[PDB]
């Protein structure tokens, strides 16, 4: 929403939960090097890259969905003993990926409209009539997206 | 991806689109106010200043989103001569964001980063092993989320 969140220690605790995110991996560091019998990169420095130009909220966005829903989920039925270690370690990356959200548009490409949500709360409840509504309205909707348009290609 | 499109009349053609697209809601602005009976406003003015601010690509795309999923399929069978006009003004509502995504960077929000997709790709070929590769280098994936971090809260 409009952003700017209302959090304290922020953002001086960051480090400190960088510090917890990888003292929660050095639990399960040798598991996974030993598994791993290859010598080549996988994390690409080409990924460093869009994390810091104007596509970087979505690239690391987009990497923290890949970890907990198509690596974390494998990774935890592996062994009994690294199961908790590796969902702990889950946890650190969603509560970081909270606080970047939450706080001061750190991760504004993970924020929502405020009024797109009441917009869509007043259409549904005129039901029937929010079709017709929106429907004539639709002027005013290509004047919104003119202004966007607007403040691009102008000065 | 690494953004600016490359494509031809850009963006010197983007105001002939407004237009196409104003002339087509144009062709069914009659029918619509009329089903309309009432005095209030939905697309209120605190929609305007959302487009206008960091939020902005986020706002428009879930908007266009909302418009052609939510609101288009049941005014489209609404009658059966606004049919055909109601699903034209839906297709130019589709090459407008079509030409914003695809041309230097004009829809950020909507383009995805070619380093993920390529790591995504190598993981992929990987199979089992690569669900320990990407365990063995989680700390190069939290140095990457630090650069990001620092990225904001350093000078």
């Amino acid at each position: 929403t409009q952003s700017e969140n209302s959090c304290t220690h922020f953002p001086g605790n960051l480090p400190n939960m960088l510090r917890d995110l990888r003292d929660a991996f050095s639990r399960v560091k040798t598991f996974f090097q030993m598994k791993d019998q290859l010598d080549n990169l996988l994390l690409k420095e080409s990924l460093l890259e869009d994390f810091k130009g104007y596509l970087g909220c979505q690239a690391l966005s987009e990497m923290i969905q890949f970890y907990l829903e198509e690596v974390m989920p494998q990774a935890e039925n592996q062994d009994p003993d690294i199961k908790a270690h590796v969902n702990s370690l889950g946890e650190n990356l969603k509560t970081l990926r909270l606080r970047l959200r939450r706080c001061h548009r750190f991760l504004p490409c993970e924020n929502k409209s405020k009024a797109v949500e009441q917009v869509k709360n007043a259409f549904n409840k005129l039901q029937e009539k929010g079709i017709y509504k929106a429907m004539s309205e639709f002027d005013i909707f290509i004047n919104y997206i003119e202004a966007y348009m607007t403040m691009k290609i102008r000065n």
